[PDB]
């Protein structure tokens, strides 16, 4: 059998196997609101309570993993900020000091420091050159490796209020990370793949989860994840 | 636990849990060659199904199954182009290759009509789109969702890479009747995706057989249709 | 992921992924009656196998598969006693019921000899031990590990409960060649257990079929042999 | 898919997904020594829990989880006998070792009373049954189902084999409130089994932590309490 495999068809208020950081919490309707819904600036992260071994220093083996989740980003106006992200970080990592919504509570700055040890898949809704000079000129899906400045991005045809199903696979033998996104409501689909060597970026033990932010209360939007499936294997 | 879940990291010559139809077989190197590779090359049609039928929906409870499958395949053409393509499909339990089928129909259809009695849902990786022989195809190599007809209900440009390995993930989420096809080439990062709505209960019978099919209609424009591995899960 | 994993929470009449041999069938209430239950009772023999063969060992790598299975069954006798029993088994791929088989051999054997050509490993839940007719059996109802012969290599007293549901877990751990049979009756806490060493590579071919078999040799001492659910996993 | 499923074929020193309490740790040879092993032996108590809490039941839907776990352990005594035993348990999420606990209570209890506030269900493999210090134990080494008390609700003779590896399978079937403990020694075929009815919803909180605990109350009668591997699955 595989090393780890967990599935959440729904979340429950004060779920003991999820570590809530910042404003992240789960509503009475069973959805994980990584960003606070009320109105105000917000940053939040939710991690699975147990660390995962992404690679072994003894055998040299690297883990292959696959995850699936459905999320909704509902903006009041036609646009919102800032985005949501799925990430892998050092075991029991805390939100960095001086982090901002535009960095999804994953980074202290816009530099590419190898000490960050973070790999994330962002669903970036804000790309304003005023605050995020590193972003391309459209809403996007990006593969982030130790920096908020994605190594590869793709146009994200975001649909306001609609549910998006995402499948992310990492195949160790080919160092391939593929992000599969689709909207069952209208058939809109976006995809992106990049090469990433986990052994080169992350430590042996990591924590997986979601993070997100709202930098401007005036351009509010939700960052709700409805369900989450995850498997890893060395 | 889920109803069914199988995984083949590699295939073995004369694998007893795979039903070989036509020219399909597995080489000594452990790959499933749905299409014959011989040199001297030749016209070919082949299909490989998992030996056990799967219940895709229940008439008693009304439930429909959700499924997910993953496979890696290679299509290596001698020249810069080849024919005809490969397909992943769901058909009536223990379905045989139709009479008078052709490579361009991947051994799944007797004709180009859209008959509801075909009871076939397939995801095609079409390499040949010549109007002279395949008038129903768009003007480029494509990935298509086929429902009871070789004339896809939805297609998308397929950025095929000669000889490179492609990883595919196909998911079917019953509650939303959503079929998503995720394709990527780890070698250069090329990715193609397509999704469509399909009600399995409306198209297929309760019991189906799943597998791969493919064809080579013109030996002069030969190409391989090899699947390297295969993972599959279904649940009611 | 594991090579194979299937689960049946219930069965459906004319289930396409189960091969029915003899009198085996599934009732409208969703239970697998390996033995016939009819108005005027009668002699019966039946077997039900999963439709797809399983690779229990590989001759290329030398690897042997570990497997685990779980099922719940009921044996309801009219009088206080019944015949003949039920068995879970592994046999050559797509094996048929042998000619001249009898209920006391659960449709698995042609005779009482220990022929290596039988290639059968089975776990029997033997209800009939009549010395004159089944001279090989011990003096009580039992659970037995059968290897190429109806004369078990190891048995244990089976505290059978008429009409009660029994939950069984059978595990085979390849690295230690250990086969463990875990049986329990949730209704009163009765539990029976037995383990034995068996080298699958030495007994069975690479490809096998798994399933249940059972029999009723004397219609006068009728009893049912119903399996309610079935879970199975194997991995090389 | 199931709610949770994890598997450890071996352990690694300072494993981040296991919470070590007391003297529990993992050696360089990859084994979980819940009890301390050292040149000069000593009194010891230790517990190891999976780092993430598990939802054993939901107060919203009323659903209760079914779970299954499998592990192999070794208890090697210097002399012919040893103390005190090992236990697999479910306790309140992130539970700590109680104050004034002793080896004979496996670091699970503060006393021998049956307090409902303990909220502990455990399966013990008790090696010490001395009436002077463990008056609640039967007159032999045993496997016991403990519910809120070190005085088991049901026990069974445990045919312990010094230094030999034991394979254990524990299943909890929610619909029948049945807890079955299956133990076997692949080396000689020795097998012990025990079943009991336990309503998890009545005993434990919604969120629990699972793991192993053990103790050595008298260094003079030292023995190891090593777990070699561990598989676990739960589902609501
Ligand atoms: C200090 C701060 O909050 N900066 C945020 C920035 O991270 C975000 O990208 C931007 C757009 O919403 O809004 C700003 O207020
Ligand atoms: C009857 C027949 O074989 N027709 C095939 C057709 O299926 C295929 O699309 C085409 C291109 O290879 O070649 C034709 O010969
Ligand atoms: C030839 C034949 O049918 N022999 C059966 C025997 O297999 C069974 O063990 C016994 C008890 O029911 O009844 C006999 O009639
Ligand atoms: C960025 O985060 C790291 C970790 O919290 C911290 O050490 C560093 O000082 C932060 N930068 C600033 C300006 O606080
Ligand atoms: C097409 O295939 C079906 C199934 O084998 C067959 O009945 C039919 O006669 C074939 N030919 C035509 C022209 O439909
Ligand atoms: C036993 O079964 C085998 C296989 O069907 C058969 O070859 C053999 O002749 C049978 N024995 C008898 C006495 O019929
Ligand atoms: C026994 O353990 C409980 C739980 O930690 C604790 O509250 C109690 O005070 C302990 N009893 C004694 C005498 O310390
Ligand atoms: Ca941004
Ligand atoms: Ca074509
Ligand atoms: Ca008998
Ligand atoms: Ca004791
Ligand atoms: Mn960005
Ligand atoms: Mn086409
Ligand atoms: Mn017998
Ligand atoms: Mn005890």
């Amino acid at each position: 059998s595989d090393d780890l495999s967990f599935n959440f068809d729904k979340f429950v208020p004060n779920q003991k196997n999820i570590i809530f950081q910042g404003d992240a919490s789960v509503s009475t309707t069973g959805v994980l609101q990584v960003t606070k819904v009320s109105t105000t600036t917000s940053i939040g992260r939710a991690l699975y309570a147990a660390p995962i071994q992404i690679w072994d220093s003894i055998t040299g083996k690297v883990a292959s993993f696959a995850t699936s989740f459905s999320f909704v980003v509902k903006a009041d106006k036609s646009d919102g900020v800032d985005g949501l992200a799925f990430f892998l970080a050092p075991a029991n990592s805390q939100i960095p000091s001086g982090s901002s919504a535009g960095m999804f509570g994953l980074f202290s700055s816009s530099d590419s420091k190898s000490s960050n040890q973070i790999i994330a898949v962002e669903f970036d809704t804000y790309f304003g050159k005023a605050y995020n000079p590193w972003d391309p000129d459209f809403k996007h899906i990006g593969i982030d490796v130790n920096s908020i400045k994605s190594i590869k991005t793709v146009k994200w045809d975001w649909r306001n209020g609609e549910v998006a199903d995402v499948v992310i696979t990492y195949r160790a033998p080919t160092k391939s990370l593929t992000v599969c996104l689709s909207y069952p409501s209208d058939g809109t689909s976006n995809i992106i793949t990049a090469s990433v060597d986990l052994k080169a970026i992350l430590p042996e033990w990591v924590s997986v989860g979601f993070s997100g932010g709202v930098g401007n209360a005036a351009e509010f939007e939700t960052h709700d994840v409805l369900s989450w499936y995850f498997t890893s294997n060395l």
